[PDB]
């Protein structure tokens, strides 16, 4: 008789459920997985153990409320008839019944029309033990810190401002980029797109993040005193890492530890207004100036990574649902927008890349520019017309990291931008990019000088930095190697790797300018 399988599909992980719940057996989980992390060599041992201890509460709590639970298990298993599997299924948000407007580029400015200036940070990771001399490749996911070991006697160990390699930065490295922004300003405000903890990942409490987020934020506010600080939540902040459950998990799991220290942090740059939301779900909005306003969404509701969001991984927060009733309010009162966030959209989940992409085209207008980090090297994504995915109509600039993780120089970045006047775009007029070279840095008793690196429309002869000036940029590097190895110089903040990028590599680098919409391969299409 099979007009029972269903019934005893529903017993047996609802067994399964209540058997999770007991710590005992969340240990045997684990105990299982680290054995296996061993065998595959994916980590040194110590490692294995740490991070599966660190992560299986939570994972096998998601485990047993998404995947594990009976309605969704046995719909998979037994289809529609007993349960309903929706695990990552697709959703669309609402737009208003407001006509779109013409589509209108942003008119050139003026002769002397001020210039707003922005500074830039991204990706800060510092590493509170990072360590002078210690082995930079050593056999752990982050290195030249304590427990690294030495190095072989063949190779130096790590410079004392930061290692070409698997390393993130000392305090006096951050302290030092703050230290030297003087030829570099004066700044009208900042933008700070996240990740303020290392990649140590396999170890992190809530007190060595909540350390972390104290430490630098005191120590931005030390160097730039009085100009507004505007933050953006990365991935790195929470423990364990990428872990953002959405604000429907209440209790002690949640985020609230995080969201509520980071509204005190920086209660001195975010109105009232913005820290109520930046409690809820870590995004906000503001006016920097009458006619501009500003929105730091949390990218981490979007996230691959985001293992809560096989809960439901629905427009969670509300966030875009909230991000159109801001647009639509920009849109009726003539406001430009600057949207800031950590993991640029072309990286996100499938459906909410997807309703992103829908939302940029249907505010272009008002959309002024977009600002993002995450990926650590210096790129951008192009956004097209839905209608036919060739009309470019906006851009986001993925500015390079503080960081050196992996490999790469320090760096920060620097906006001109159609500034604060009544009729501004508000749009970017041009950037720079600044970095440490550490192999003149690293002389013993030399102290670190931060170099201007490039300014975009001069090495690239760009007569703006409009959508259609990155759109063509992309196909000028389609066919001139030596301008596309500049770009590739430049994306890894002065240092590339030696291995070649040849014609593939070439190719997938371009492809990915023109994402900014995840799994789409049509974008591509002009490209391969
Ligand atoms: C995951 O979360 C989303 C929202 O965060 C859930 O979607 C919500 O589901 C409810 C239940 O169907 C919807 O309410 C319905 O509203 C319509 C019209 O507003 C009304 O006709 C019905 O009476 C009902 O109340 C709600 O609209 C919907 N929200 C969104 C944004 O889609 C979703 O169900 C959650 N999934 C799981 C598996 O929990
Ligand atoms: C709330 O949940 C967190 C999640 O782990 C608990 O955190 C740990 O607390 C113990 C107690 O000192 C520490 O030894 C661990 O290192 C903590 N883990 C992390 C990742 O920081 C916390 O104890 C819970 N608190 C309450 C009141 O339930
Ligand atoms: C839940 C829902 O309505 N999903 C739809 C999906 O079926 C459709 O393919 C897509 C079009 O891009 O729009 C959205
Ligand atoms: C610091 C200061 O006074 N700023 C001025 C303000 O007085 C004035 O109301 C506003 C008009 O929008 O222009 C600005
Ligand atoms: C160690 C190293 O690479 N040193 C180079 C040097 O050879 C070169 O002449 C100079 C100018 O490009 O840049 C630096
Ligand atoms: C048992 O399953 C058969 C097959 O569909 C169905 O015709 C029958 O009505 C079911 N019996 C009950 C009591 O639901
Ligand atoms: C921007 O301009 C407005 C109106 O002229 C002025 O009130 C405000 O103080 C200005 N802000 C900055 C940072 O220049
Ligand atoms: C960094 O410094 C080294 C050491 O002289 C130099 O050869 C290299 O060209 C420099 N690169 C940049 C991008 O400054
Ligand atoms: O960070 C280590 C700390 O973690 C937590 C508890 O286990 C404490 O006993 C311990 O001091
Ligand atoms: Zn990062
Ligand atoms: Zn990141």
């Amino acid at each position: 008789w099979g007009n029972l399988t269903c019934p005893i599909c529903k017993g047996l992980f609802t067994a399964i459920n209540l058997g999770l719940k007991k710590e005992p057996n969340v240990a045997r989980v684990g105990s299982v997985a680290i054995k296996l992390c061993n065998l595959l060599k994916i980590a040194p041992p110590a490692v294995c153990q740490s991070i599966v201890h660190l992560f299986e509460d939570d994972m096998v709590e998601v485990w047993r409320r998404s995947v594990l639970s009976p309605s969704e298990a046995c719909g998979l298993l037994l289809g529609s008839t007993c349960g309903h599997w929706d695990i990552f299924s697709s959703w669309n948000i609402s737009l208003p019944t407001v006509p779109k407007p013409p589509p209108k580029p942003p008119s050139p400015p003026a002769p002397g029309a001020p210039v707003s200036r922005i500074l830039f940070l991204t990706d800060l990771h510092w590493d509170h033990d990072y360590l002078e001399g210690t082995d930079p490749d050593c056999a752990d996911p982050l290195c030249c810190r304590r427990g690294s070991g030495l190095p072989p006697a063949s190779r130096p160990g790590a410079g004392y401002w930061g290692e070409y390699s698997k390393c993130d930065l000392p305090l006096r490295t951050l302290e030092s980029l703050l230290s030297g922004l003087g030829p570099a300003g004066p700044f009208d405000m900042v933008y700070w797109t996240g990740d303020i903890p290392a990649h140590d990942v396999w170890h992190q409490t809530r007190q060595d993040q909540l350390r972390a987020l104290t430490t630098v934020t005191a120590l931005v506010r030390k160097f730039l005193g009085p100009v507004p600080v505007y933050p953006a939540v990365g991935n790195h902040e929470s423990t364990p890492v990428n872990s953002f459950p959405p604000p429907f998990i209440e209790g002690n799991h949640s985020s609230r530890w995080l969201y509520e220290a980071m509204a005190k942090a920086w209660e001195p740059w975010l109105p009232a207004e913005a820290l109520r939301t930046l409690r809820i779900g870590g995004f906000y909005a503001l006016s920097p100036y009458p006619g501009l306003r500003l929105i730091s969404l949390n990218m981490n509701f979007c996230s691959r990574e985001n293992f809560w969001l096989l809960i439901n991984s629905t427009d969670p927060a509300g966030q875009l649902q909230w991000l159109v009733g801001e647009l639509q309010a920009a849109e009726d009162r003539g406001d430009k927008v600057h949207i800031i966030g950590h993991i640029p959209p072309g990286h996100c989940l499938k459906s909410w890349s997807w309703n992103y992409y829908r939302i940029v085209a249907r505010y272009e207008n008002t959309l002024a520019a977009q600002f993002f980090g995450h990926t650590h090297v210096d790129e951008f994504e192009v956004f097209y017309d839905e209608e036919t995915l060739s009309r470019p109509l906006a851009v986001a600039f993925l500015a390079p990291s503080a960081t050196t993780y992996i490999g790469l120089n320090p760096g920060y970045r620097v906006y001109q931008i159609d500034g604060n006047y009544s009729g501004s775009s508000h749009v970017v007029l041009d950037h720079e990019t600044y970095i440490l070279n550490l192999t003149q840095a690293n002389i013993p008793g030399a102290i670190p000088h931060w170099q201007l690196l490039y300014r975009a429309r001069e090495t690239y002869g760009l007569p703006n930095t409009l959508p259609t000036a990155w759109h063509n940029l992309v196909y000028r590097m389609r066919g001139d190697m030596q301008l596309f190895q500049t770009f590739w110089f430049l994306y890894h903040k002065g240092h590339p790797p030696s291995e070649p990028c040849g014609t593939p590599c070439r190719l997938a680098t371009l492809c990915a300018q023109l994402s900014a919409r995840a799994d789409s391969p049509a974008l591509c299409r002009h490209l391969m």
